């Protein structure tokens, strides 16, 4: 999967209306549910810069992803994204660099102001 080529696809799902994370719906949730924070959230992803030169997923290690909602344990883009979310949904996510690696970047995985192209699979989640 890659983000479109000419112009950006998603809906701006971000509180400061700044384009940063852009979201498309991939599989709609069966879940009525969107996470709170503090929630213990459970996804698979599948994640790579815009141009494909990294990539990594939880699928490669069987392993899903588990975190708390909205605690800075991720990049912002995921704490915002995923608490849109339901269970079973599955959402693309065009993230900016203010909402993950930024301008100082994270070499040697992330370079400077990379925009990341994520799939997220919300799996389930719990209150803490
Ligand atoms: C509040 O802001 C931040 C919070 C946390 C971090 C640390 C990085 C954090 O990773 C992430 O947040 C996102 C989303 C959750 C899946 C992993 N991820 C990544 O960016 C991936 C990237 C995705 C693009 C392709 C190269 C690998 C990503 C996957 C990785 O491994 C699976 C990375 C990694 O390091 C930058 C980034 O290796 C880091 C470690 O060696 C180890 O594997 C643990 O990986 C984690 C675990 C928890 C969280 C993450 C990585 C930076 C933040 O801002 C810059």
């Amino acid at each position: 999967g890659a983000p479109a080529t000419v112009t950006e696809q998603g809906e701006d799902i971000t509180s400061k209306k700044d384009r940063g994370v852009l979201k498309i719906v991939k599989r709609v949730g069966n879940g009525e549910e969107t996470p709170m924070i503090g929630d213990k959230v459970y996804v698979h992803y599948k994640g790579k810069l815009s141009n494909g030169k990294k990539f990594d997923s939880s699928h490669d290690r069987n392993e899903p992803f588990v975190f708390s909602l909205g605690k800075g344990q991720v990049i912002k883009a995921w704490d915002i994204g995923v608490a849109t979310m339901k269970k079973g949904e599955i959402a693309h996510l065009l993230i900016k660099p203010e909402y993950a690696y930024g301008s100082a970047g994270s070499l040697p995985k992330i370079p400077s102001n990379a925009t990341l192209f994520f799939e997220i699979e919300l799996l389930d989640f719990k209150g803490e």
